[PDB]
Formats: C-alpha cells, sequence, structure tokens
DNA sequence: ATCGGCACACT
DNA sequence: AGTGTGCC
C-alpha cells in the first residue's frame, strides 16, 4: 500500500531573512537577502527573501550581483565571531521552532529549519475524540490538495481554485471510516494547520508543510506551494504528479545518483520508472537502491521518521581559498584555537542544555590545488572542553602533515567537529 | 572565493 | 577508521 503512516515535513520560509525581520521591523515586506563576509563581492548571499526573489536574487550569489538585479534590496549580515562567520541567532530561533513542533508530535530534525512529523498516532486519536463529526472547510485555511480542483470565475485565482479543490476533497470523503488513508491525511493536515498556527502564534515566523504517507512525498509536497502553505499529497495523486516530475527533484536524487539513472536509463521523469522491473533496477544502481527506486516512482517509501531532535555531531571550519591560504604554522595554530574557542561556547552550552559530552574530536584540513574535497581526516580524543588543549591536540595530529616555521602545503581549509556523545 | 554545516552509505 | 555523497 504505502498509506500505513502519515508523515508531514515543515520548512520555515526563507528563514534567517524572517529571523532578521523579526528582529528588525524594518525587512519587513522588502526585498532583502542575508549575506556574510562583506569584503569580498558583498559577500555570499545565503537567504533571499520572496520579495528579492521576484528580481531573480538566489543564494550562492554575490551581493553585488544581487544589487544589479535588485536595486533596493537590503541586506542583513550573519554576525562576525574570532574571525568567522557566527550562525547562533538562527541556531536558537531554530530551537524555537523545534520545541514547539515537539509539543504536538515526535519529530526528527533533518535541517536548521525544517522537522519531520509522524502524526500516525496523534491522528488517530483525534478521530476518535471527534468521531463521527465532519471536516469543516474552516479547518484547513491555508491547505492546498495536489492534484484538485478537476473537471468542471473563482478558477482564475489562486485562492479560488485552493478553496474549490479542497471543496471536492471534502465532498469526496466518507467520514464513516476512521480506516480510509485519505481521511488520515486530511486529518493529519489539520493537526498542522493547528501547528503551524502555533508556530506563527509563538515566534512570529511563518512557514509552509507537506503532509503525506511518507517523508519523500512529504519534502516535495511542502515545495509546491511556499510560501506559508501547505499541501496535502495523497497516494492517488502520485501518478499524475510524478508523470511530469523531473528526476532531480525527488530527496536524493539532485545528484550523481539522479544523473546516472537520467543517462543510464534514458528517462526523464519520476513516472517513467515504473516500466522497469525491481531488478533491473537492483543491477544498474545496486540492491538497496535499486529497491527505494522500484518502491519510490510508484510512491511508496518506508525510511522511517527518526525520533532525533538533536544533532549527532558539532562542528566549525573555516577556508582560506586562494591566496589567503595558511602558510606558516603560527597561523595554523592561531586559527585552530579560534575555531576551538567557537567549538568550546557551543559544546558547554550543549553540555548544560542537552546533558550530554562529545567523546571524540575530528580534524580535518585541506591543502593547495588538491582535487578531493578533505585532504585529509583525522580523529582524538576528546577528555576536556578546553579550547587551549583542543588546537594543541588538532595541531599535534596534524603536525606531520607538512612537507617543510613554515607550513607546506598551505592550507586550504581547517576543520574541527566534535562527536560521539554521550549521557552525562 | 559561492561558505559553513549537517547526516548517511560504503569500505 | 577514513572517504564520498547529498542537502540545507
Ligand atoms: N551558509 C549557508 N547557509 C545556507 C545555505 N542554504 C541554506 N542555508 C540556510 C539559510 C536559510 O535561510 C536556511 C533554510 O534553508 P532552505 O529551507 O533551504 N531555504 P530558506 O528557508 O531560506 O527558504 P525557503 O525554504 O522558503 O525556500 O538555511 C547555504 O548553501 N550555505
Ligand atoms: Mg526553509
Ligand atoms: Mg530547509
Amino acid at each position: 500500500t504505502g498509506q500505513d503512516r502519515v508523515v508531514a515535513l515543515v520548512d520555515m520560509d526563507c528563514f534567517f531573512v524572517q529571523v532578521e525581520q523579526r528582529q528588525n521591523p524594518h525587512l519587513r515586506n522588502k526585498p532583502c537577502a542575508v549575506v556574510q563576509y562583506k569584503s569580498w563581492k558583498g559577500g555570499g548571499i545565503i537567504a533571499v527573501s520572496y520579495e528579492a526573489r521576484a528580481f531573480g536574487v538566489t543564494r550562492s550569489m554575490w551581493a553585488d550581483d544581487a544589487k544589479k538585479l535588485c536595486p533596493d534590496l537590503l541586506l542583513a549580515q550573519v554576525r562576525e565571531s574570532r574571525g568567522k562567520a557566527n550562525l547562533t541567532k538562527y541556531r536558537e530561533a531554530s530551537v524555537e521552532v523545534m520545541e514547539i513542533m515537539s509539543r504536538f508530535a515526535v519529530i526528527e530534525r533533518a535541517s536548521i529549519d525544517e522537522a519531520y512529523v509522524d502524526l500516525t498516532s496523534a491522528v488517530q486519536e483525534r478521530l476518535q475524540k471527534l468521531q463521527g463529526q465532519p471536516i469543516s472547510a474552516d479547518l484547513l485555511p491555508s491547505t492546498y490538495i495536489e492534484g484538485l480542483p478537476q473537471g468542471p470565475e473563482e478558477t482564475v485565482q489562486k485562492e479560488g481554485m485552493r478553496k474549490q479543490g479542497l471543496f471536492q476533497w471534502l465532498d469526496s470523503l466518507q467520514i464513516d471510516n476512521l480506516t480510509s488513508p485519505d481521511l488520515q491525511l486530511t486529518v493529519g493536515a489539520v493537526i498542522v494547520e493547528e501547528m503551524r498556527a502555533a508556530i506563527e502564534r509563538e515566534t512570529g515566523f511563518q512557514c509552509s508543510a507537506g503532509i503525506s504517507h511518507n517523508k519523500v512525498l512529504a519534502k516535495l509536497a511542502c515545495g509546491l506551494n511556499k510560501p506559508n502553505r501547505q499541501t496535502l499529497v495523497s497516494h492517488g495523486s502520485v501518478p499524475q504528479l510524478f508523470s511530469q516530475m523531473p528526476i532531480r527533484k525527488i530527496r536524493s536524487l539532485g545528484g550523481k545518483l539522479g544523473a546516472s539513472v537520467i543517462e543510464i536509463l534514458g528517462i526523464e521523469y519520476m513516472g517513467e520508472l515504473t516500466q522497469f522491473t525491481e531488478s533491473q533496477l537492483q543491477s544498474h544502481f545496486g540492491e538497496k537502491n535499486g529497491s527505494w527506486l522500484y518502491a519510490m516512482c510508484r510512491g511508496i517509501e518506508h525510511d522511517p521518521v527518526k525520533p532525533r531532535q538533536l544533532p549527532k555531531t558539532i562542528g566549525c571550519s573555516k577556508n582560506f581559498p586562494g591566496k589567503t591560504a595558511l602558510a606558516t604554522r603560527e597561523q595554523v595554530q592561531w586559527w585552530l584555537l579560534q575555531l576551538a574557542q567557537e567549538l568550546e561556547e557551543r559544546l558547554t552550552k550543549d553540555r548544560n542544555d542537552n546533558d550530554r559530552v562529545a567523546t571524540q574530536l575530528v580534524v580535518s584540513i585541506r591543502v593547495q590545488g588538491d582535487k578531493r574535497l578533505s585532504s585529509l581526516r583525522r580523529c582524538c580524543a576528546l577528555t576536556r572542553y578546553d579550547a587551549h588543549k583542543m588546537s594543541h591536540d588538532a595541531f599535534t595530529v596534524i603536525k606531520n602533515c607538512n612537507t617543510s616555521t613554515e607550513w607546506s602545503p598551505p592550507l586550504t581549509m581547517l576543520f574541527l567537529c566534535a562527536t560521539k556523545f554521550s549521557a552525562s
């Protein structure tokens, strides 16, 4: 079936922008982006409001270039600490949202601004409490039903379409059977409406949600009606939805694997995957992937929503690209120390707030003219949350790397990460 | 010089 | 353990 569970995916809209907009009222309802490291081309853009997007502004764009596209664009700068970007403000805002969501159901923190929710149980409970009662259209004020309306002047308006689709969906719904997968999705959507309302009221942040039977579909659904809307993707909408759906849009298919599927199989849409047998797919892409693709193109995925609200690892890194690369011993030690200081500050907060300690410290370095993203990876024991010792240990482990009071080759990157957390 | 940052599969 | 991928 693949209609066994109810899963939702919630994602904040232009999250960093919202954080800056809440803190500054002036940036509200204006085109704006968030940038870091202004010196170079005005800084790199990592977050763009929807007002700015209408002008074509995107992340990974230089602020100066963005200005050319959008003359009145307002910019917000990431806090800078110890010579590197500090994402503390956004991490704290993130916790706020996660905490509200946690109240409604067990969630999986997928990223800083999105979380997966398994509502299977909550939906069942709700059904019992409102048992025998129809679902009013009023309960789903921002819900879109994928694939509707269908068949037969309101439609010209976006809102008109949404209302008509929802009416058709609700009208079709049979209150009589609790078991119906579609009914459970509708109830789950009501819960997500309530959850989204709570988030907006308590944090002031707007967000979008996708409600479906699995995480991949939920994610896909979420992206359909951004921003400030939630989309319900039923099992039945999948054939029509997937039929013109590019392969790269499915989660985890945006990279090389997706490209292999397209290149090898000679298809461009998700639906086209249905013709191939499971065995064929497994032979081309492996047993695990083959199984996943065969099931996925039919709208079925079984990956569980992990009950995890905390990051497994905590790391900080800095790039020194091109000329800026560190060529001296003293430089490497100084930067290692800076990294260690931020790490210690985050670690202490983690120990006090989450009551756990990290057992392993990981050091990563890159050198000039290296094809590999990570030039080297090393780990050492992390006995105490002390910056001086941590930097010294990292240096001790990577001291052997230098080929030549000078360092050679110069280092493109420094990376420290704390891992292997244990209860304390 | 599109940065810093997470999780996972594979060996 | 260390490497490589994919995403936010
Ligand atoms: N440094 C950095 N931060 C990033 C990057 N990509 C995203 N972020 C940070 C900054 C982002 O604000 C935040 C959330 O990631 P999204 O959900 O993928 N995009 P948003 O919520 O902005 O918009 P919407 O969801 O409505 O399209 O993660 C990046 O490539 N680099
Ligand atoms: Mg977002
Ligand atoms: Mg996101």
